[PDB]
DNA sequence: GCTTTTTTTTTTCACAATCCCGGTGCCGAGGCCGCTCAATTGGTCGTAGACAGCTCTAGCACCGCTTAAACGCACGTACGGAATC
């Protein structure tokens, strides 16, 4: 129990930030419980969103 | 049909404005540096919700009368809408 350092941006294939993503929805009263898929989901959503205006 | 006009459309140009080009100069996009704080890891601990099994609500199908409501036509009158000053 020492192995570290991967983000969850790089194991979802995206490029916007899950973790963020999900810190966001944890800290702004959404839900009391928020899923581990939620800001995976919801980051590719607003990556595809960013990069169709781009 | 006349002639004799006034209008509309064509042709013609002048001219005004906007578009195109190469050149110059500034500053903010862009990328890097060096520090830090927030995402990550691995632990523990508890309950949310996924599940299975059961109750009984209420949503659907159907039937068969009774009108109120939709339909389809005749009829003419006011309306929408063109033209003109
Ligand atoms: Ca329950
Ligand atoms: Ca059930
Ligand atoms: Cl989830």
């Amino acid at each position: 129990a020492r192995a570290k350092a991967k983000t969850r941006s790089s194991r979802a294939g995206l490029q916007f930030p899950v973790g963020r993503v999900h810190r966001l929805l944890r800290k702004g009263n959404y839900s009391e419980r928020v899923g581990a898929g939620a800001p995976v989901y919801l980051a590719a959503v607003l990556e595809y969103l960013t990069a169709e205006i781009l």
